């Protein structure tokens, strides 16, 4: 239904704009809808897009206002101070800046609902918050409302929260609409979402993007699904998958590559206050940090994760224990007993437990799915759901049935409580994938299993050579196979670092010559090179030009198939701060033949500096197009937790970039 006010190409120049006599009498009734479409590439520090207010002596408390932050955090507040009301709604890392040098115009959809006493902000398509109070305010019902801005809120007669930018339009309706007729207006969006809250996934969070541009021209990605909001393991996570046939522009619903059962796959709404944000889902198993490549010799693709038994994450994973026994150089997945103080158990060839104090095989199997048998018989054990009901989080039976997995809390037969990197392929380029394998322990029996790269793999151009990087403390450890991931060796490269999260990326810059891109705790990306294919690596070296946190953040990086500037060429993507996660780039380095020396030429910026940017994969496009999918939001931050759609597409073409 009609807007009861229209307006549009209004100048933010941090000089409010006057509406009061346009709209004030206009409004009506408790429910209202405001729709605005706005740019703001160089916004203030704090500063308001649309202000009511009672612009009166002693009434400063006394406005609604639509706030952003430079941080790219978007919200509300509703106060009367005569009601003793003081509302403040928001939530971080909602707002695009800049895309291709073009400031992006944002689509705000604000929702004031009397009936259902509700207050709900989407902003380009994206719900990012929805409020229900039990004493409702109306947002024109607020004690002495006399004016209507725009770019900043009267308060007692003076400008305050002043902004800089455009209100290209807006429009205010005196109704709350429905969530379908907020499906119905047009976005101006400059990216995509390729998993998403509500999906197949059933995951209302989403972290470790990766792409890979398959030969057949599909391009596939993966990502940790994770459900108990944005934290790591231990969690409940499991890896997800889609690909798109036409260069990215559409994208398969979502499967799972890797999957435990042990916890309901549930959508929830994890709290964000400082009271229960740090709320963990303490007893599930979970897959996290997967890395994709594809096998030019079987045509398979192959995809690795780190795996984690229940309730277990890096912080308590037991170190120094790699959860298998080793027997004539062989090694054994390790299991305990209901009951028993020790592991007297092994998994041996075709699944069999074996008992190891007494010597024999029992009458239980493992099969293919990691999944307990005895006598052939499927063990099962029930399912956990989660909820918030008794005001802070419980994980409780659900009278599900599933079957019963070693890697589950209630299992009769239980792994070591460590972190394992799994495997899993698939023969029709992302439609299904296997069951996942374990791969063995590459440092001993008593080092716990080293941390997956996430990200791509490597395919060696003119080999068979499949490399995953990974890494532990002191090294990174580059997984190798030349028999399409049937057997792997390890190839150490010492780094200067321990305990770093050295999360590394490779680019064959010629045959044979790999240089890796890695995290370090320096805030200084390194590099260290290969020129024989992995087995031998180089003293590593940095980058100036790109700055990074003490704590680091992935990078991604590819090799360009095609020359720039007449020189070979690789593209970063990363943060470009030493502040927090924000300030995206893509930096186009060239090489020079004469050394492998990059010079790090093109700094492209993804958006606004201070607008978030996390991990990131990208990759070549068939059409040589470059794709990103990256995390639009600081996920280091404290206060930028459990957010839902930050992980986002756009499609970029070199001459972007340079
Ligand atoms: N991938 C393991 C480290 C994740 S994070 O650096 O804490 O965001």
């Amino acid at each position: 239904i009609s807007p009861i006010f229209q307006g549009g190409s209004y100048q933010l120049n941090n000089k409010s704009i006057d509406i009061s006599s346009l709209l004030l009498d206009k409004l009506s009734g408790e429910s209202q809808t405001v729709v605005m479409k706005f740019k703001a590439d160089k916004p203030n520090s704090l500063q308001a897009l649309f202000g009511l207010s009672n612009s009166k002596a002693g009434f400063k408390n006394n406005y609604f206002s639509i706030f952003m932050r430079d941080s790219g955090e978007i919200g509300v507040e509703i106060r009367d101070a005569q009601k003793g009301i003081n509302y403040l709604f928001s939530r971080p890392a909602s707002l695009w800046g800049k895309h291709k040098g073009q400031a992006v115009e944002n689509t705000l959809v604000f929702v004031s609902d009397s009936k259902d006493k509700t207050y709900t902000m989407y902003v380009n398509g994206i719900e990012v918050f929805s409020e229900t109070v039990d004493t409702f305010l109306p947002i024109s019902n607020i004690n002495g409302i006399d004016k209507a801005t725009l770019g900043a809120v009267n308060r007692e007669g003076k400008e305050h929260y002043l902004a800089k930018g455009s209100i290209d339009e807006i429009s205010l309706f005196n109704k709350a609409i429905s969530d379908q007729e907020v499906s119905t207006i047009p976005l101006s969006n400059p990216f995509q979402l390729i998993f998403q809250s509500g999906d197949s996934t059933q995951a209302n969070y989403f972290r470790i993007p990766t792409l890979y541009t398959l030969s057949s021209g599909r391009v596939l990605s993966s990502i940790d699904a994770r459900y108990g909001g944005t934290h790591d393991s231990k969690s409940k996570i499991n890896i997800a998958t889609s690909y798109s046939d036409d260069n990215g522009k559409t994208w398969s619903e979502p499967i799972f590559a890797m999957k435990f059962n042990d916890y309901e796959e549930q959508l929830v709404y994890w709290p964000r206050d400082n009271k229960l944000k740090n709320s963990q889902i303490s007893g599930s198993a979970s897959f996290i940090d997967s890395s994709i490549v594809e096998d030019k010799k079987s045509g398979k693709t192959i995809l690795l994760a780190d795996v984690m038994p229940a309730g277990i994450g890096n912080n308590n994973a037991n170190k120094a224990d790699s959860g298998f026994k080793e027997i004539n150089g062989h090694y054994y997945l390790k299991l305990k007993k209901n009951g028993d103080n020790d592991f007297r158990y092994t998994v041996r060839e075709n699944g069999v437990v074996y008992n190891e104090t007494t010597n024999k095989p029992t009458n239980y199997t493992i099969n293919d799915k990691y999944e307990v048998l005895e006598g052939g018989k499927s063990l099962t054990v029930e399912q956990y759901s989660v909820d918030f009901d008794s005001g802070s989080l419980r994980e409780r039976h659900n009278g599900k049935q599933v079957p019963m997995n070693v890697f589950y809390k209630d299992s009769l037969f239980k792994v070591t409580p460590t972190n394992y990197i799994a495997m899993t392929t698939s023969q029709n380029r992302g439609e299904s994938w296997e069951q996942f394998k374990l791969l063995p322990p590459f440092l001993g029996e008593k080092h716990n299993g080293t941390y997956l790269c996430p990200g791509q793999g490597l395919a060696l151009k003119s080999s068979n050579r499949l490399i995953f990087a990974t890494y532990t403390s002191g090294e990174l450890t580059y997984l190798i196979s030349d028999d399409s991931g049937q057997t792997w060796k390890k190839s150490s490269a010492s780094i200067p670092f321990k305990n770093a999260t050295a999360e590394a990326q490779m680019v064959e810059l010629r045959d044979g010559v790999i240089r890796t891109f890695f995290r370090t705790t320096t805030g200084k990306i390194a590099y260290m090179t290969s020129r024989d294919s992995g087995e031998t690596w180089s003293k590593v070296s940095y980058i100036d030009g790109i700055q990074q946190t003490s704590y680091g953040t992935q990078v991604s990086a590819i090799k360009y198939s095609q020359l720039i500037d007449g020189k070979e060429a690789v593209i970063l993507s990363t943060p470009n701060s030493r502040s927090g996660r924000k300030g995206g780039q893509l930096v186009v380095g060239l090489v020079n033949k004469e050394d492998d020396s990059i010079d790090w030429k093109y700094h492209y910026d993804i958006d606004l500096p201070s607008y978030g940017y996390a991990y990131s994969a990208i990759t070549e496009l068939p059409n040589h197009h470059i794709g990103v999918l990256f995390e639009k939001y600081d996920s280091w931050s404290r206060n930028e937790l459990h957010l839902s759609n930050v992980v986002q597409y756009i499609d970029l073409e070199i001459n972007d970039l340079t």
